[PDB]
């Protein structure tokens, strides 16, 4: 076991989907895995274990903010054997044609965090995510018959900031949805030489203030979770 | 209701405790309070109001680092009327005189997080607690038998520190214990006007957790008068 | 002697009281002290020492900044048996509901200065006063009648500050006064092993109870923690 | 013409290669292209456009450095139409078995420039390559043959580094290439609204202290030069 | 040799000027240098070696920008022997009195570029040039009857900059010149021990004249070596 | 008058001599100035004014540090018609060349204070004397038979540092001398317009160990001061 992880080598897979909300693990460990068993409830952040289409495959929460996922994405990967993380979150959309419940995938994440300048001597390390998880997903939603953007996460340390005006260069940059977690997660697997992948859900859209439901967020939010599934298939062949 | 909080106004009470565990949150409201309820359980971050001595309390989990806690306490602050939150949490010590199960205030704390950067145009704001909880706290301790130590604390974004370089100078500078919200907290309620404090034990014992929710509950009964 | 004290070890009192100005130094010794001698004069930076209803007792200049004062606090810290530091000094209000002649300790200090960022590796160092000492001043202060604000000060490295809406990022966040060394002396406090305070009485109000009220309340409250 | 390219609208192709020795984009010029002519010599910075099996094409040197690169780029992006910037350059490797010629895709760049904070308001953006440009060098470097990792490139603002250290901290963090430009690239592409990528053709060894000599590199990595031929001929399509 | 100049240990003169464009460089060896010979063409970065009144002279682009003008620089105080480097270039100016074909002397280099921020442990390094050779240069003019001013320049790192305030902030803090290179030479000359100055005539406020200007500037760094040498 | 200074305009000259501790300004009123009058003791900070070779000449300490030299040159400069200020002080070496009792001439300062950085949008400030007035004094210090050091100071926070390896970095980079005023002296003076030198004599070496006597001090002291008041007779012509 780890300090927030009650569990032991084998009982995760090599491949973790990690939504925030350790109640959305649980809904996708219901609905997509068969013979789900859960694995971790520390800290009420459940973990699951079961198979998708024969594929074991893991999904658990990471809590929200760099510094959480931080925390469980080093564990698995030190501790658990873990080689791959899929991010499945929700972001806000600063992006005019961004619509709400469009599926993002962020090839880099920018961030105001300070994680990344402690690592890297306080340069500009850029957060990325692996190419061929990337591509497995571009792959698996055109398959899927589902549409996604590939580009710029920015993950905020302040979900309520101060600096409004922040989004106007996040929309000048062309951010493709404000989360809280993508340029950590991908620092850790740059730092412990793992692989990983953002997903995101459009939950909210921050020019036209339209949001979807705790609810809708907790549950509703499928299609990343197919790409998200079928792109590790794409991945083992 | 908040996209984080399945709650309306008046659910919480003005004052609210917070560890980071929501599990702890609930064993707080199940051995503490009388006639608990659960108010709160997007995503699991289980929060319960119910009354301590006859006083309305309420307890919530606020997760794991300045991000996740600045989001809880803002909205507490903002659309539930909280006019206080007190943090209930573990820290890990650095100094050689700090002992295990001790029971830290944070006064103040430091942090290498960029959050209060970001609020304060890139100078030092010093994240402080306010006194008189600080002081009541103090003072529920010692009528309890304990001894507080009083100072700073620091408040950690990489639980996994890259290179760990900071510990020492934690220890030099005389930080009594490391954690990840503290300073957040303390930002977040400058921001928005309400009070905080953190109150921290030891780790690095079911009675030293209990002293400490026992102290920070008989604070707030201080604080009251 | 060290660098910028002419005097020996014994000299000074356990607890030192500066204020910014050596002839307010001076003033303080002659009004409030009993058989006080100068114990320093090296740069025109009057210090004193005598009793105050029998506690020895020093008082001493540590002019003006962050640079300034740190050299003071350091020195007497590590080269005179110096325990704990109280600044007793003016400051600028920014907040509308904080009146002129206000008593503000400081239990922090924000600061534009990077002499803490050097000391801690670039982040952010809460500088803190000494908690006793804050509880010893607010009961002192409360004895005598005055209701002393406590929390933040912010210590400015430029008086004449080229940032006006600096100060409005202060009002937001509730900085109580505006100074130019609590930071500093607090920082020099945690980096070699003793307790400061800065109290402060409010001189002006920044954009659009006396001193003597002030030097009894830091003097009282060494008495109540000596107890 | 702009203050740095004496030519005018349609000299240039809407794809620009891009190596910053204004001698290889001449080699390349009456190498890899048909009917080739020479469409900018201001400050010796040669541009040149012809054609590649049939498909407009050009290619200009960027010089060294963020800031040499940035002029260019910005004013063939705003003035001259060009709608994609493939950058084609050297590189130093620090990871072990990365070795010399061996091609790499930046899909992402670090930086120690403060361009980007300048432009992102202290933060930290992510300099990243167009996702589809990236897969078709990929695809391209495939069909050819041709071995080429994608991933992180450091753009360092010091060839010659007085923090040495720092070589230590990028190959922790899996840098494939330290070069002086792509992150300035990038920046601009978002910047401006273009889509860019950089591929590099590994020089020299940091630690093994291997290097190229200059001729080499002005003339000999070709491998480079086919994969990002070929892969504009597949994002036509 | 090294990776950017194709060229050995005493093919270059002690003493360097550099434009940014390598086609000047080429202009200045054929105009005012005796016996020119082109001593490198790696990048086509063109370098020359030839006589000025009788002292060994060189001229050599040094590209656009810190990074660029860094690496040049650099390379030829540790491999080649330069002693003292003269950036002769153009710059905008934001400074009222600051005309066009203004010759302006950069004592200092402001900057927003990190690479003395680098160097120096993230603090303020003052970019400066070499006291005698900014006097050389100023008693160059003198002589010359071409009046220049002494002060600093800011060397940017993007010429097309998002941050359009701070022409504003460099005029009030008296910036007579904003280039692209100064600040960068000027660290190099301290990290390696070396003697640098940048001069810059004003060819923007934000033919024959710029001829005739250049050619001054030209004159005053070429006069101000001789001085030197006394 | 001021608030830290009690004066009214014309009790200064336009040139001001500035040593940091007030008792040496007495003793220059005392030693160089006819007809010497106190014309300031806020603050116990003594300011004088007299006459040198018929040549009105103010001299007033100006405390420790940026913050406390950054007041009073300001208040001079605003309120009482100076134009020029001269710096006397004493400073540290680091560069074993550099020796106990050499003259320094600070063209420029370096500093760890981020006084610069607030007035310069965050960016690298750098901090000049006046060209004229470096060399007036160079000037003097020559037919004086002395023969001045002219390059860099660096101007700390710190009188007692945490950072001992900064010593070395400043080393590295040729800094003449460590004192603790000079780049917020010419921070004021660019921001308020007027002209500054510091000028400083060599008192201890942070790399260094040889010994001097007070003799020999007061004598380089005298020396610099002779060098300050001359070299304003060179601007006067």
């Amino acid at each position: 076991a780890t300090p927030h992880i009650n569990a032991e080598m084998g009982d995760f897979a090599d491949v973790v989907l990690m939504p925030g909300d350790p109640l959305r693990a649980k809904y996708i460990a219901e609905t997509f895995l068969e013979d789900a068993r859960e694995v971790n409830n520390v800290r009420g952040m459940l973990g699951f274990t079961g198979t998708y289409k024969g594929r074991k495959i893991s999904v658990m929460g990471h809590g929200m903010g760099i510094p959480s996922c931080s925390i469980y994405t080093k564990e698995l990967i030190t501790d658990f054997g873990v080689k791959k993380i899929i991010r499945v979150g929700s972001c806000g959309a600063v992006l005019p044609h961004v619509k709400l419940r469009d599926v993002v995938i962020g090839m880099g994440a920018c961030t105001d965090s300070k994680v990344n300048r402690i690592r890297f001597k306080d340069h500009d390390f850029a957060a990325i995510a692996d190419f061929d998880m990337v591509r497995n997903a571009v792959d698996a939603a055109k398959a899927l018959g589902i549409d996604a953007r590939v580009g710029n996460l920015f993950s905020a340390d302040l979900f309520y900031s101060p600096d409004g005006e922040m989004f106007d260069v996040m929309e000048k940059y062309g951010i493709l949805g404000v989360e809280m977690e993508a340029a950590g997660i991908y620092g850790v697997a740059a730092e412990f030489g793992a692989k990983a992948l953002t997903i995101c859900t459009v939950s909210d859209h921050i020019r036209t203030h339209e949001q979807t439901t705790a609810a809708e967020r907790q549950t509703t939010f499928n299609d990343m979770i197919k790409i998200a599934l079928e792109s590790v298939l794409l991945g083992d062949k």
